């Protein structure tokens, strides 16, 4: 006898489904849904019950925490699921995992967990595994099955994002490794306890292989205590409203969900075809990025374009050919994780006020193509900063959404994008309290949002990954790092230029305290800004790197003398590097870097991105450029060239516009735009030569050869453009680099026994 | 009701032996063997079927295994346990792990797994983690309880040496990480089957953390079908002689085991106090040595000294004050397995013909001072390559317990100690079956062995790990490694002279054949031999490297030009360089790197070191010579200056012996010898005046300054030694290289509910 409510196996019940979904196109072949039809009153009041039930776990849950990623900034989520592993409701929070847990339970119903170890009332199992689709080895899944009268009717998932995982590099989103043996401590859907009791041998294992030992533990039971929250609560509902009833709306609830994107789509878009692009930067050819394996050093950029088709019916598609590889780094991800984010973006702007579960997920076609970095063949790949790549490709999709809102009138939901999610300030060896430690801030979860069509973006706010931003209290951040504060000061022209400014960033100055035999890293984008402007606006600021050793503060400090406070607020005339004669002082584009030493009174500056520009900034309000330069959102030098903007300082220190000088420097740049412009045919003319010259640097060329080989539809479009000749070709091997991986690869389903679940085109 | 026989809990059971043999000084408080003495021929019985029990489990389990380490060299050993996890009998192999997993049974004991996760019948467990007393991670542990009508009556326990376990360096014997974070997949005393069904999220979860999973899985079944065969075995010897005959001797075997040891220091030795000291170096400032983390990067070299006493009662006792610290590299051990070889050293010499058991480990007192590399005090340190230090310190005990034999006139049992058991061929990539891959030549269990007090050592014939040496067949390791041999040869003056030669070694050269997308890299004792030559012998060689990329090989063999084949035969003079006008060639001592890229057709020298010598080679008996020469042991321009022998090729090409020229030319060296020496104090005061000045390199001061912190009574000797002043003083922060770890360090037993096993004075 199956173990589901009926008798069904876990995986006959979900193949009966999965089925009925590809045959009627409604999900589990609903096409009437009798609970909501039928009992309107009943399925309001099971959505309101589970709905509080879920956001009630992770509000109280949260308090058992020591490490303040969960305990304040409230990066956890907990999910109720169906016995198929399809979501029905969820928390809000870091709900890109609401795609991962329930990836994670279809691999143990695909892999028939059911017959071995066996699936048990009681039972606990604990998750990681980036190879079966969740993000990175730092995100901790916690999994109970719910049963009823002996039989299962649905799991409870909760994630904690734990500070590390033991990774090579000292920090939640290391650097140091270059494949998965070193990427950190990884779990395969483990039982990790029975009889609502966890195993000592799980628990000495795991407690050694993690730096943050303590903040591991206090993790672990905020997600046991959630799930039992959560468990407890649907036996109550069960018990109340009758199983017959529950049963229904555990299925009802994601066509409902599938139906809810649907209609969406047809009230705000249009349909269409549309084309976009995102990239960033890996520059491992420097020296301070110490990796193990010489076939790792190289400068490379991530591809990621997409055609996006919204249909008349209210489906859509997003398809990723021409798309990159995966590489020797930490910035690999897994189909799971792309589509999941999809899903989160689609949250924001498209499905708020509907259901938030799995059924948006059934009303989107996705395809990647195998092999490239959002969807790898190569079970040796590292996860640990999958964002750096997954947050630069989701970007360009709000681009074009927002044409279709602007083209329709619903400009209130234009947004040019997301900011790069970076930089993650990093390190590790002994704190404060004399005990190994590792450090991981989550500042960037508060980084500035795109412009929309009607205002500007909001500065030092969100992330893609959770759009409830927090910066965590400087006292609290203190509890939890050998590291004090000297600056946070809001950061002048990091937001995109535009008609409407995106969102500035932040910085703050930390300087090493209380710490030994300690080491710290960057990590965020460089060469590259990610987003981009929209309809004329211009793409937020790019990455760099300030940090100080042997800066002699100890004598400066006693000594009276100036000493570096607040934010560097411009990098191109900065004021602390005179105030240091002595210190030994990196001040450069290298974004990534591995561990170096750290001192007490050594210096770190922390920078957080900012966001994409809306409109042409010969638009922008002459005021509220003024207002820009006296709130510390734009540098006075940029009023004139960007905006064409005259100002002067008034006897109170405040700037104010001139509306005559103004005008005549609007119309001056009109002119200075004609003059220094060519006819596109002509600029056309001179790139194609380069091209044909193969005039590029390495990691230009290396990103095209690798896309051409795994998007053959892309290099025919390449060539057409370009008007390129048959004899002109760019293999990979001609360009001097190292090209391990590019055309030998073994893929995790390989290895005996191992089923993987296909969610995707590919 | 505690689960060992009689109702004792497991801990309560060890407890009461523990104390009756600190109150009694006999194992167990057993002051007579019952069985024994009066039921000798049923004692008998019980030692020959269960002896040749365990003998067979390994001769016909490692017919199961892929790998050629386990399947033709015999690296594997199965173990019985009494109840308490002492070992009652084994087979031979890698004996080491008669100590590991009896340590690893103990910790079980000792953190309450009766309680959770429960010890029961039918169950598996599966361990190998060196903070517990494990070599390191490549040796896997297969434990299985014993029962006897409901209740525990032993263990057995099987080990085998694994190809990888996904470190970041590719190899068993791995270099590239320099912490826990990235030594491998660690397993800590893990529930993974019960009802002799293994469970299947381990499999899933193990098989994707290694390179080698074929090989892995079948070294699985290899350690599971020994453990079974011997656990049926006890089963059918208890039905048949009864439980409390077993009962008695499963006890009374270790208390003989401690008799014997005691018996043979008392016919074989002298009492009195032996001094003697190793040391191997660590280059790991070489450009060559590509480390992530930057505090890594310097030259040290370990340091051993030993004082050994032996009573008049037959008790001795080994302290390792002095001793320097654990360090950032894969070269660091613990006390379990540091104290169990020495074990396996005394199966070697002293005890070969009584019980092999851990009686002779009661019969041996250990002191090693907390923090010292051997007993390290942080629970971050890395262990893949612990043998590097291992066998460069048990060498030294070889030579005190000579002197001994010597004295007495126990001539044939004197050898003047273990080779390092080095060079570790080792890389990675795809191989010719084009699936991930990882190789680990165990040629390096064929060094030569030190020469006797009646005899020259034996060339290319054991490790110290194993005395039953075996190199593999070249068409074997052909079937698991992507490279084909070009030669094997004798290594011509690589054994220690004396009046005894110590053994050669040999070696392989390899060509990169069928391979793709692969790395190697070289382990072994570079700058220092760590053997030394007794009573006037002299250390074998020490290590170099030699690897040719570029070679132009494939065009070389198909124009019928020249092609380096064999040995390197003189490296001061070699012959196969010039062979390769285009190659990139590295010919050096660096005999430590990480992972660099190789191509097929590219070349790489496996060398296994030599033994060291005895007596002055003035004394060697001059036809040994010419024979050496003739066989190729020692280069002809040795003959003369080393042994004063005149040797001249005669018609037959043959070298022969003049009589007359080599007994002027031995006279003439005694004279040579007194003109170029001088007296002892006249050295020692230009020596002391260099220690005066700090004169020598960073590596030497290192080692002496952090040897007097955690040795104060060295520090004193040294003082006293050199005469020096009060105000002379050596801290490690003047040298001007990194030391963290030198003041803070966090041991395990720190963490929460960890409670560790003391087996050594500290
Ligand atoms: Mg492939
Ligand atoms: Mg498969
Ligand atoms: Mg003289
Ligand atoms: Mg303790
Ligand atoms: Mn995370
Ligand atoms: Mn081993």
């Amino acid at each position: 006898r199956g173990i589901v409510r009926g008798g069904e196996t876990l995986k006959e019940h979900r193949d009966r489904l999965m089925a009925a979904t590809k045959a009627t196109g409604r999900y589990a072949g609903l096409k009437t849904l009798e609970l909501r039809e039928r009992e309107p009153i009943l399925y309001n009041k099971l959505f309101s019950r589970l709905r509080a039930g879920v956001v009630d776990a992770r509000e109280t849950a949260k308090k058992i925490a020591a490490s303040p990623i969960v305990e304040q900034e409230g990066e956890l989520c907990f999910t109720l699921y169906n016995a198929a592993g399809d979501s029905l409701l969820t928390s809000t929070g870091i709900i890109i995992h609401v795609g991962t847990m329930g990836a994670a339970i279809k691999y143990m119903i695909e892999n028939n967990w059911e017959a071995n170890p066996g699936v048990h009332d009681k039972d606990i199992f604990c998750n990681n595994d980036s190879l079966i689709g969740n993000v990175h080895p730092c995100d901790i899944h916690t999994i109970v099955p719910i049963f009823w009268e002996g039989e299962l009717i649905g799991w409870v998932g909760g994630v904690t994002h734990v500070i590390d995982t033991g990774a090579v590099g000292p920090g939640s989103m290391a650097t140091g490794q270059v494949q998965r043996f070193g990427d950190g401590y990884s779990i395969t859907c483990r039982k990790v306890g029975a009889n609502d009791t966890l195993f000592r041998d799980w628990l000495h294992e795991s407690q050694r292989m993690v730096r943050t030992t303590r903040y591991w533990m206090l993790d672990e039971r905020t997600r046991i205590a959630g799930c039992h929250m959560i468990r407890k609560l649907v036996e109550e509902v069960v018990a109340e409203e009758g199983i017959e009833a529950y049963w229904k709306f555990a299925y009802e609830a994601v066509e409902h969900g599938r139906l809810g994107l649907q209609a969406r789509i047809k009230a705000m878009t249009i349909p269409g075809t549309y084309r976009q692009v995102g990239f960033v930067d890996v520059p491992y050819a420097h020296e301070d990025v110490r990796v193990p394996s010489d076939f790792a050093k190289l400068d490379t950029i991530m591809h990621a374009p997409c055609e996006m088709t919204i249909r008349r019916d209210g489906t859509w598609r997003l398809d990723f050919e021409g798309s990159s590889r995966w590489g020797w780094h930490t910035y690999n991800a897994h189909q799971v994780s792309f589509t999941s984010g999809i899903w989160v973006m689609m949250t924001q702007t498209l499905i708020p006020s509907e259901m938030i579960n799995d059924g948006a997920a059934y009303g989107t076609e996705f395809r990647l193509p195998k092999g490239t970095w959002m969807n790898p063949d190569d079970r040796r790949v590292a996860f640990s900063y999958s964002w750096h790549f997954l947050v630069s490709a989701w970007t360009a999709l709000w681009r074009g959404l927002s044409r279709s809102y602007f083209g329709r009138g619903y400009l209130e939901e234009v947004n040019a994008g997301n900011a790069n999610t970076s930089n993650w300030l990093q390190g590790g060896g002994f704190n404060q309290y004399d005990e190994i430690h590792a450090v991981n801030s989550f500042e960037c979860a508060a980084n500035g949002t795109g412009a929309t069509a009607v205002q500007d973006g909001l500065s030092h706010a969100a992330a893609i990954w959770n759009p409830e931003g927090d910066m965590g209290d400087m006292e609290i951040w203190e509890l939890a790092e050998p590291l004090v504060y000297l600056g946070r000061q809001i950061k002048a022209s990091s937001g995109g230029s535009g008609k409407y400014r995106g969102g500035c960033g932040f910085e703050s100055l930390r300087m090493v305290w209380n710490a030994k035999d300690w080491t710290m890293f960057f990590m965020g984008n460089g060469h590259i800004s990610s987003d981009w402007g929209l309809m004329g606006g211009y793409p937020a600021a790019s990455g760099y790197r300030f940090a100080a050793h042997k800066t002699n503060l100890k004598e400066l400090i006693a000594s009276g003398a100036e000493i570096p406070l607040g934010g560097d607020t411009d990098p191109e005339n900065p004021t602390w590097d005179a105030m240091l004669p002595d210190a030994q002082i990196k001040r450069d584009k290298q974004a990534i870097t591995t561990e170096e030493m750290f001192s007490d009174y050594d210096l770190y500056l922390n920078y957080m991105r900012g966001g994409p520009g809306f409109g042409d900034p010969l638009d922008r309000e002459p005021q509220a450029v003024a207002d820009d330069i006296n709130g510390g959102y734009v540098l006075e030098r940029f009023a004139g060239e960007v905006y064409g903007v005259v100002v002067r300082k008034g006897a109170d220190g405040q700037y104010g516009v001139d509306e005559t000088a103004t005008a005549a420097a609007r119309a001056q740049i009109r002119k200075d735009r004609l003059a220094k412009s060519v006819p596109v045919s002509e600029w056309m003319k001179g790139e194609r030569e380069k091209i044909l010259a193969k005039d590029a640097g390495t990691q230009v060329r290396q990103m095209f050869a690798a896309s051409f080989k795994l998007g053959p539809r892309f290099e025919k479009d390449f060539r057409t453009f370009w008007d390129l000749p048959d004899s002109w070709t760019l293999p990979e091997e001609e360009i001097g680099v190292p090209t391990y991986g590019s055309r030998y690869s073994m893929d995790i389903s390989e290895l005996p026994d191992v089923h993987t679940v296909q969610f995707v085109e590919e």
